[PDB]
């Protein structure tokens, strides 16, 4: 009675959800060396839902693509433009948003 | 010592191809109702390197892509142009080609 493609989509979901789960749990907790910048951070997540393609503010609101960020200030083209970001949560950050969370390219990232 | 894309990559490839082989063993033997010619046929394979955005070649070489081969042949407007393909295998194809494969997109196929 239902169509191919809808049972499909359910099936990739699930498969999805597997694979995003399965990265989280093997990168959270390791920290990562920036080849141009050569700092170190420690993963506390992965942002699925963005990409380089994507924005951040700057602190006057000036937007900036991590593309065009990457480019302008180390001369790095970013070769992979589909991967997530990873997220460093840091330890003062909110009251009862009082610091923005850090983001990192995995293609400029490094395991240890 | 490893690039976090590249660790990120062998896990999606090796949950792709376990989604591909899960959809695969589900849908093949089935047969599909098409809601405009309601015609039946067998799924005997997926073609996941295929979408509707992708090109055949007609009787005379001319080649349609599947996009404008049902808007042009039926009045249809496909919705889902990253879908794969349902590959339907003849009983009387080769020798030692003698018949190409049909091919249908989830998004119009019906299961029974």
């Amino acid at each position: 009675n239902d169509c191919v493609l809808d049972v499909m989509h359910a099936i990739y979901q699930q498969n999805k959800e597997h694979f995003q789960d399965e990265c989280t749990k093997l990168l959270v907790g390791n920290i990562v060396i920036t080849r141009y910048n050569n700092r170190t951070y420690r993963i506390d997540d992965v942002d699925w839902n963005k990409t380089p393609k994507d924005s951040f503010t700057m602190s006057d609101g000036k937007e900036i693509t991590f593309l065009e960020y990457y480019s302008k200030n180390y001369g790095i083209t970013v070769k992979e433009e589909d991967q997530p970001l990873l997220i460093h949560r840091p330890s003062e950050r909110q009251d009862n948003l009082l610091k923005g969370e850090i983001l990192l390219l995995p293609e400029l990232s490094f395991m240890t």
